[PDB]
């Protein structure tokens, strides 16, 4: 049986990566990342946290999980504790101008390991030192036919992690933020000349009022650039079935799988989330042996 | 004949002061120089729901354009597509040593309605001819560099001094904090529910706060200690005013408007320092140049009348 892990929202992949290392599914460092969803998650996050202390017990990493962690900021934090060598990201079409392998290189501030810096050259201070972390992200497609030589490269220890959103997406309900205020403030932000908010804080950000309430709306995602990335039920079975080939071809035997349904963020539709995760479920059967366990179950282990 | 001399709170209203200054004629409709003296270049790209060829129509437009849609931060551009200044320089007190040469920027809006406002490095085909394309310059400056012949001419043409009092001495960390009011609902959502948005797109750069029976989201700066701090003695702000005059005097510059920004309540000039930068900052340009410093107000007066 392979350890498979099922997720509401992706910071928690961190926390599953972690346990596996603890209870020893997986190596303590040099794994493969095989990031399969729509979106890199490669923010350089700032923490207040060191991921030196983070990493001593389990307990620790959960509170940091669902703390300073957010969905997508959590890979690069494994990079630098050198839990992964090489990120493979899948996507249903990548940027023309990004291909190839990228030969990058994470260190920490001074050593204290909470605001990381991200090099294509390794520096020469950094030359032998235990902070600086050495590793390559490269972009592929469910439909690449790989190499004898590269299909080698992948293939060590991988960890399957697959966010729902990869196979039918919604940016426009993902990327929008809001907060319910007091009307006191809704008022101050039009009215006061120099309220800091209205005056500090640009891109689409708003404030409006519905059903006799008040919001911030901290995001709004430009409506006009947004891609129609929901996708038909033919259209996902047709994509999950092309992820299971390039799993059959590359011969991928996974030490650790993972899901993030991505539907409380808004990234895969409400009304496709339930369909994709039980298919996909089904398609991953058919090729691999697991029983699916909700993420729930390794923080209640946790918590007592 | 005495400079045309403004001071204002907050950035976003220098936009205000300028087309103030074309409808009174102090300057020219277009081909002014942009002399930004500021810790920040104030070079975002907005885009807008007015249009900006709608805004110009008249000042009350442009009034309540300036305190609804602008920000403390992408007040220049919106000024350049519009044509009001021909080149930038901005003046900190140290640049980003990649940073040299002037910069040949062009800016357009999408389909020519002047809503989305598109930055480029080099003139696209189409818009080689376009109206609605503006061509300009932004170049650093230093108050310790000696300009040449060439260099002064170039620069030394219908110039605006914009001058913003965190160049002397600025707080990132005050400047860049925000708070805004939130109902009991919304707080406990973020204090218990571990998938409410606000928490797992944001994590350690957000936060809430109970004070004095009111909830708050506060946007915040992790590893606070380790930022920067630009704040300096009082000294080294004269030191810093003298080396601006100094530069003023020796480039002979004879600005057609004056605007000073105060920045104090963005919390980016200091609080126990704003009243003694700003009052020795005129003070000492009162002995090169003459003027009468009136408040944003008085122009705002005018306007809603
Ligand atoms: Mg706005
Ligand atoms: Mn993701
Ligand atoms: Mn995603
Ligand atoms: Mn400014
Ligand atoms: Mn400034």
């Amino acid at each position: 049986k392979i350890p498979f892990y099922i997720m509401e929202e992706h910071n928690e992949a961190f926390f599953i990566w972690h346990y596996a290392v603890a209870e020893g599914w997986i190596n303590k460092n040099q794994n493969t990342l095989l990031h399969v969803d729509e979106h890199s998650d490669l923010v350089v996050p700032i923490l207040n946290s060191s991921l030196k202390s983070v990493n001593e017990n389990i307990k620790r990493v959960h509170d940091f999980t669902y703390s300073e962690l957010t969905i997508a900021n959590f890979i690069y934090p494994a990079l630098y504790q050198g839990v992964f060598s090489q990120v493979y990201w899948l996507r249903q079409k990548h940027d023309p101008k990004l291909n190839g392998q990228k030969q990058l290189n994470i260190y920490s501030h001074q050593g204290e390991g909470k605001r990381l810096i991200l090099k294509s050259k390794v520096d020469f201070n950094n030359l032998f030192n235990p902070d600086c972390k050495s590793f390559t992200i490269t972009p592929l497609n469910a439909q690449d036919d790989l190499s004898s030589e590269e299909s080698k490269k992948l293939n060590k220890s991988v960890i399957l992690d697959i966010d729902i959103d990869y196979f039918s997406c919604d940016n426009v309900s993902g990327e929008y933020l809001e907060v319910e205020i007091t009307e006191e403030a809704y008022y101050d932000y039009i009215n006061n000349l120099y309220n800091k908010l209205r005056i500090c804080w640009g891109g689409n950000a708003s404030v409006k009022y519905m059903d006799g309430k008040y919001y911030f709306c901290i995001i709004q995602p430009d409506k006009l650039v947004a891609e129609n990335l929901k996708v038909s039920e033919d259209a996902i079975v047709e994509r999950i079935d092309a992820l299971i080939d390039f799993l059959k071809v590359n011969e991928i035997q996974p030490k650790l799988i993972d899901v993030c349904r991505s539907r409380l963020s808004g990234y895969t539709p409400n009304d496709q989330w339930e369909f994709i995760e039980n298919t996909l479920v089904e398609k991953l059967s058919s090729i691999y042996e697991f029983e699916p366990i909700f993420v729930s179950e390794l923080s209640k282990k946790v918590l007592v």
